[PDB]
């Protein structure tokens, strides 16, 4: 019974490694992805500025 | 709803910087167009004293 226990307990709590580090390599890559497009996007009001002058 | 209130704001108090350049031009060579007509009216006193006398 403990061994049942112990493996419905890993079924239900532990960490599927392999799940978990694919959800961490898109975390990291969907991180790197918006802070480029947040760099690429503070530059619009430089583009308003060259129309003034 | 932050981020649309923003966007909402934008388009009500925000100015659009490619039409206020546009009309600050329109407006600086309305301005020196009446400068110039004025210039050039101011002159007709001078045709007034050299029509005899």
């Amino acid at each position: 019974i403990n061994e049942n226990v112990n493996a419905s307990k890993s079924r239900i709590k532990d960490t599927d490694f392999a799940k978990e580090t694919t959800a961490l390599t898109k975390s990291q890559i969907l991180s790197q992805a918006s802070s480029s497009v947040l760099a690429q996007a503070k530059q619009a009001p430089n583009a308003a500025l060259s129309l003034l002058g």
